[PDB]
């Protein structure tokens, strides 16, 4: 089990304005670090961020979360179910910014809801620096869905950080888990009017009600008003300066929401053309783990050690990342499947 810790310092806060937080079970031998970012979609006006707090409220605030929490998959301890990290310090953050990690912004007398995300992430850090963090070797900066999108946003700052605090041994790195998406054509369309408003539309939106932030490089190659354009992995990825290992499905189930895909032959062409695109996007990304299946999220799933590409697991594959970062004969670290349907991988997820 891993332990809540609620911060310090009680300006940055979850929407509501309680206070945010992380749940920590240190590892004493050990020098790596694992700060691993929830994920769960996102709101971007009052509306339907009312909605949300209705209904999805441990998204949106801290005072129900429970003591503790079961560490699963990669943030398991037990080296059966985690064969890549089980010794590992680990941090769970749980999202309550509904801004894709992006956010600085305070509750007040014109603001409703705070955004804090991006800031949540920097004050974890200061904190656990006082907890042993200061005489870690690795810090890996993962996260799932929302919080794979979190990684890109973030990872460079963390390094960032770290270096002007006097740091600058750790090494920052990044594992993004579904959080890869395309601004593609839409199988269905509708004009933004919540349920039709497409990502691109929608994240413009937010970005200007969370005050979002986006990395440096990619802020300046976009400029003011297309900032929306970072939170698209294929786009941010090559202005970062960390090395970072990105999973995604092929066929993503919150892709195909987005899409507005719920087989005859325009369908089965649509289906097939996302796989191709989404392969292309991968293409020279050297760290990387995309199997053929219909799916959304895996590294905290228990069973996250079942799926192979080309006969090679993602624990696997990591732990070959991790052996570059000190190529190598049976222990790849690119890996992409080629079949163009979902589930024509047998080791997918039932
Ligand atoms: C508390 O967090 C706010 C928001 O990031 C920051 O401006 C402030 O400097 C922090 N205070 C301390 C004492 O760390
Ligand atoms: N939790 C699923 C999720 C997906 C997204 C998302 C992020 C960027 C672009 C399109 C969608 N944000 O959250």
């Amino acid at each position: 089990d891993l332990r809540l810790h609620l911060l310090l310092n009680t300006s940055v806060t979850c929407n509501d304005g309680s206070p945010a937080g992380y749940y920590l079970k240190e590892s004493r031998g050990s020098r790596r670090w694992l700060l691993f970012l929830e994920g769960g979609w996102y709101c971007f006006n009052r509306e339907n961020c009312d909605s949300r707090y209705d209904t999805m409220r441990r998204l949106m605030s801290s005072r129900d979360w429970p003591r503790t929490r079961t560490g699963t998959g990669i943030l398991s301890s037990q080296p059966e179910e985690n064969p890549y990290w089980w010794n590992a310090n680990m941090v769970f953050i749980p999202y309550c910014s509904s801004d894709v990690w992006s956010g600085a912004s305070s509750k007040s007398e014109k603001n409703e809801y705070a955004f804090m995300g991006a800031l949540i992430i920097q004050e974890v850090v200061r904190e656990l620096l006082g907890r042993g963090l200061s005489g870690a070797k690795v810090l890996l900066l993962a996260g799932s869905s929302a919080g794979g999108t979190g990684v890109l946003l973030n990872v460079d700052r963390v390094a960032e950080q770290l270096e002007k605090l006097g740091y600058p041994a750790i090494q920052v790195r990044g594992l993004a888990d579904s959080g890869w998406f395309l601004d593609n054509k839409q199988y269905r369309h509708t004009d933004c009017v919540t349920i039709t408003c497409a990502p691109t539309e929608a994240i413009r939106r937010g970005i200007r009600y969370w005050n979002g932030v986006v990395p440096e490089r990619c802020r300046r190659q976009f400029q003011e008003g297309e900032e929306w354009n970072c939170f698209f992995g294929y786009k941010v990825y090559p202005t970062l300066r960390s090395p970072v290992f990105v999973v995604q499905w092929l066929f993503d189930e919150a892709q195909l929401t987005v899409d507005n895909v719920h087989v005859q032959e325009g369908l089965r062409l649509y289906i097939q053309n996302l796989g191709r695109e989404l392969r292309h996007t991968l293409k020279d990304v050297p760290a990387s783990f995309a199997p053929a299946c219909l799916s959304h999220e895996i590294i905290i799933r228990s069973h996250w050690t079942d799926v192979q590409v080309k006969g090679t697991s993602l624990p696997r594959a990591l732990h070959c990342w991790d052996r570059s970062l000190h190529p190598l004969k049976g222990c790849p670290v690119h890996l992409v499947d080629s079949c163009p349907w979902p589930h024509c991988n047998p080791s997918c997820p039932t």
